[PDB]
């Protein structure tokens, strides 16, 4: 017995849709959902999605309030829909999927993922929910996350971090590291050996290794000397080159964070969404150096060092493919006389 | 247990809100209420009101589908709100009243007209509903319509016509003529002696007396001779004067209807609402004569002749107040040498 | 090379999208698509769909401008999507299907109906287009219309009428009667024996048989005597019963059209869409008789007489299922002492 | 002292902006301007323009309520702006010009047409307004309409018809035929010899010559014999050819009007604006014949016969340029063995 | 070959419109431009302008991504339009000019600034673009910025700072100080000797002279003693007077910045735009002192000291006109017994 007034009642008294019974007066004026509280209209939800206001309101209310995989991971693993839940994309203020399975009468393509309409879709199953592991086994295409082992199925250990209500974190009171499983056309497909991005903020950056603690504390010349990174172009790639009108390098987020405490800069996120490699139109406020498309990845500095110090440096220009967050991130490695010149996450 | 989906279910399966149980998927895109019918969004309601889309949707669904007094009569009798119903203003595509009594949680000022909030409002009571006559007796201010006689109360016989779902008609299968009662500050008022407008369409005009049958059939000179209307300016007032750049007269709808069969014309209803006297920016397509504000009343021709012959014709210009549809309509009577020049419903 | 400006160029110079090259300046203000014509913004399209303005603009521009099956027939045959065309629903001012195959990059689920995403959808194939008959043979689910005979396949002769640009007509200069074929899970289905609705307007009604010519010309008592329809309740079912406050019967459009010449009435199409049985909130302007849900079907009078005389009249109330426009329409047959009382298209 | 509330006061009490003083409460909800009338919001204006709601409201209120040249004539004469008035385009529900001279503070480029900003614009001057003829003399570019003769200036007699409040008419109580004058770069131009379109409706068509009276009354074979039009392709050009799937000809509105009495048809005005030649996506309801772009001109039949008989019929295909409504209209004349095949207003 | 999809393709792959070829799917829902990225709609632009969504999208995409003069400077110099570029007003989230020259088909008044329509407009020319200096020479009215000297033309050295992508900065890797030239009616007009505002933030304030370093470090009494500013009312003008219910003075931004580190305050920018003198409705959170219109200018403290210590202090109240950012900023100087009382940027 689903209604706009019942969804709004749950939002008011529970913080989200909890399945409780009751109704509150609701008014819809344009893209905002209001509720009458003692004679005054109070704002409950503002629709920033491409879905009707009341439909988006309900999907937001029915969002998954448990630690869930980050949207970048589920996209990298080809997820089209989520089974009996709404994975909310907080980076886009909209559902990660536009169609649902057993969530909202307006977006539901099916009530159960067993329906033949779901067959060609990679459905996401949450093993922490009863019967979801069995549904993964019966579905043609899908992705499964589990807290433990699923008998017979070879797991892929995922990232330490999951997104809890938009807050990406490594769980202390909750489990955020999941075992991942994928199926394509009924066959369990083996997930590749992968690196993971650390999902850190530029303004809230914290080092997660001694190399990262040393990068932010030590100066450019002594860090490169301490970690033997001579001839690997860290001065351009990680640190940046703001001397000319076009910003040079600055492809690792640790280098951007080190730069941010000295000089502020405008990172224009021209495609606001979650991805393994993010692109920004950067403008440096101190020098006036700028780059229209500055591809930035947040790898653990040790992992970027392991990738860069595992490449052949004798080719003028070659594509270096690396598996990060399950997807193959192609990099452009440029060399000269046995030393690196640049190594950026190649733009496609 | 009121909801958007339940109101929409009733609209789909019953034509209006009938109190039935059930829900249909609803989507709100801007000011339109849609419903999913076999995978396609079908339009259910387009909000032309100043109220939120879903609030207006519900009040429209909960509209009174019985013959009710025309909004002009209800305004003339100073009604503010309706008791336990929604009088829908089809001429404005909105409720006749913005606040309700026991209809919608969003517009309800009270659940029962007995509440002290209703005390200063002239509440409309429908005698055909059980207990509404008793509520009129207990209310401080109000208007009551009844099909029969009320104990002790002296009635006022209203118009022959009522509005059934926007279609104004004189009932054959239903009763449309009501007894009217009014109360101001607890005191049963004596309603005035009044004329009634006939509420006819220009394109669907039908004569309702031998004088009206003769007006439309006979020529100007013959009709005025037959009914001895010489010196009463019917040639200007009723028939019209399209010889100059400014349209002369044409204040009675019977003369507009006679004119409409011969030559078409543009009536610009610049204030779309129901009123005893309607104003139109008229442009005659044949001659090119026009009038910015052409006040038109639809009186029975016999009633207009009775009013015009009941006047003193010795004043150059005087205001002639006539009680029509219970309200006092001011007319401007202009005379010259004992004869009328014009008699129009005063632009005030 | 698809763009908003190119679609708009085609609309301006060709009347619809014809694949021509060129661009015109376009401006989008809210839900309207405008074009600059000599310095003035001219309206090109107003979006009445649930899709983004520019997406709907393109699908409308790319609509099928050839006689196509009526949306009621296509729904009745369970069609989900059209192959390499846009069937435009003129009764809803929106595409008949929200997803396309090889039409618009925004709505396209696939470029060709052979893609595995189309497999569970009943794709509509137009035999008049090269290679569409072969695609029907290869598709798992689908509906096929052809002007001629298909090798091996047993046809179903459809309605005489098709919809050409929203104008339903029986072709004289074009062919509008199609052979229909259906496939479910790869198996060519045997379509049922069906009656067809005549798709006539209330205001533009024309008789299509001597019985219909006699119905509109003769009086109630004479027609029923001439065609020996005594005891079949035609006086209530077809003609109508406007004597009481609730309109009795009036389920056949021929009786509504006969009534319309004498007295006008308000048909409130509360679910604006194309269907075999249409429901209307009717209000008769002469009597004041009304019905919230008045189910109306436009069968050829001969076909309704053949259906009503092919029934057992000994049950107080039974459901009579009739295959009309390929779908099973349930009727409610009410009898008393061997005679009919009512026979309406069941409100279910 | 201009305000939204004062414009709205004038609209309510005068039908349009008359310069009167006073204010009424106004509320703006989205694109509609409402006014509070006795506690209920009444709609005053719905913005169908590309301008802000209140700006468009004011320009509409300040529209020219005198017979003015039709927007097709004003465009043909290359007018950009009107001097101290608003020419309202009723075919587009918007001002004919987006910028004003002494009308609205929001759209005003200048308070007087003498300002140097107006210098490169062809300003329209209405001779019926005091001082407008003198302003035409002083302006660099402009168009002037007058009821009488202007000293020294050689006139161009315009169309018999002008547009009075959207109603195109030939004045009986007003003058609608104007003398036209044009100036380009300070030089009084000699306007060309021109034909005029008759600006008639398809549904409200009236013949304006004996040839037009004979066209609508006589049959195709009789009319062509009476007026000796053998070999001029009137059977295709004027009458139409609905035998094939593509509608043949039908370029003259008199032939469309003759056709309309017999069979109805859908004229899709895909570019809603006023022009000398109008294009329509036509669909004939009887035959099912259709044409994506059917160019239609309303010339007096005598003028079309004078044009078609004034041509050389020995070229397979040539462009025939005709001055109509002051603009050069290109026609495509197709001949074969000394006879016409088609002569349509060229799709360019 | 300009299109919405091509502009959106450039925004996605280049950060701005770079002239590249290609298209991405675009959807417009209300005032937001979305793009389909792997089946999910990602937001690309939200229209905060008074222009149509797609028109504003294109002008924003085509914005000048080089250091350009600040909008306050170009307004002060009377600029109406920019030649073959879009100067984007980041303080208003809209183009600095509503009409373009060779940028967008919808906003273009001309393709080249040489067109006679541009003649009365002060067109902005960027000398850094090939042929723009020659176009300035040929234009009737205009403003020209150059990095070097233009033979014969007497330059005006502009501000040290220019706006690079909304970030106002003094160039280190780019040149931000330009030579300015102006022409009025074909004549090169001599630019006045002017002071420049420093364009600093209240929250991000940095001193740019020893006097400013001393103002923020030293207390009120020792700064005024060190710089001999006794009897010049710096205690009221620069520092502020929060003792009464109406805030006293606080007209220099350096004084506001000094105050901000001690006590926070609400600066209500009631006219959000770039100007030499900014007005704010200030409310001091600590004391509760407030001023409806508090005019604030950011002059270098040395320049304000040079202006105040160059005035005659014997008049009770006089207007002191000073040229700042090329425009004459009139100040109100109030004196008493040879000492200043107040000196604020006079409100007009
Ligand atoms: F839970 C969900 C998480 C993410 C999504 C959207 N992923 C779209 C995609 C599909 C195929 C390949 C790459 C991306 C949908 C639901
Ligand atoms: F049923 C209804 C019918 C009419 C109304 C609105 N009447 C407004 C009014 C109030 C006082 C004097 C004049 C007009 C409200 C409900
Ligand atoms: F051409 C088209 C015509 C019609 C449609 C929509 N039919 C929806 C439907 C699906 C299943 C059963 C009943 C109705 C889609 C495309
Ligand atoms: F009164 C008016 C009537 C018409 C207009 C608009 N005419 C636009 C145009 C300009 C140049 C050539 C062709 C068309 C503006 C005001
Ligand atoms: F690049 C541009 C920068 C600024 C503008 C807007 N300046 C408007 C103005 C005009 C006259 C005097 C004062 C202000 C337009 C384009």
């Amino acid at each position: 017995a689903m209604s706009l007034e019942n969804v709004a009642f749950n939002v008011v008294n529970k913080g989200h849709f909890d399945g409780q019974q009751g109704e509150v007066p609701v008014s819809i004026i344009n893209n905002t959902v209001y509720t009458k509280v003692d004679g005054v209209d109070v704002e409950l939800f503002e629709n920033k999605t491409t879905l009707p206001v009341n439909v988006a309101f309900e999907l937001w209310a029915k969002r998954n309030i448990k630690p869930v995989p980050e949207v970048k991971i589920l996209n990298n693993l080809g997820v089209d829909i989520a089974a009996n839940t709404v994975i909310w994309d907080y980076k886009r203020d909209a559902p990660a999927h536009i169609s649902t399975i057993g969530v909202c009468s307006m977006t539901d393509i099916a009530k159960k993922p067993t329906e033949t309409i779901c067959a060609p879709l990679t459905v996401f199953f949450d093993g922490r929910v009863d019967g979801q592991v069995d549904l993964f086994r019966n579905a043609r295409n899908g992705v499964l996350i589990t807290e433990g082992s699923v008998k017979g199925l070879q797991p892929s250990v995922g990232p330490k971090q999951a997104s809890l209500n938009g807050v990406t974190l490594i769980g202390e009171a909750v489990k955020t590291q999941f075992n991942y499983y994928k199926k394509v056309d009924g066959v369990v497909q083996q997930l590749p050996e992968t690196y993971f991005t650390q999902s850190r903020n530029l303004q809230e950056f914290k080092p997660r290794s001694q190399m990262e603690i040393d990068f932010l504390e030590l100066a450019m010349d002594e860090f490169i000397e301490r970690y033997k990174l001579e001839g690997y172009a860290f001065e351009h790639i990680v640190y940046g080159d703001f001397s000319h009108s076009q910003l040079g390098g600055l492809h690792l987020l640790i280098g951007l964070a080190k730069r941010f405490k000295e000089s502020p800069f405008e990172l224009e996120d021209f495609i606001p969404m979650d991805s393994t490699v993010k692109n920004y139109f950067i403008t440096d406020a101190q020098t006036g150096s700028s780059k229209c498309v500055c591809s930035v990845i947040d790898l653990l500095l040790d992992d970027f060092v392991e990738i860069i110090k595992s490449q052949d440096l004798s080719v003028v220009s070659k594509v270096v493919k690396v598996t990060i967050d399950y997807t193959e991130i192609s990099f452009m490695l440029w060399c000269k006389d046995g030393h690196v010149e640049t190594f950026y996450p190649k733009l496609q």
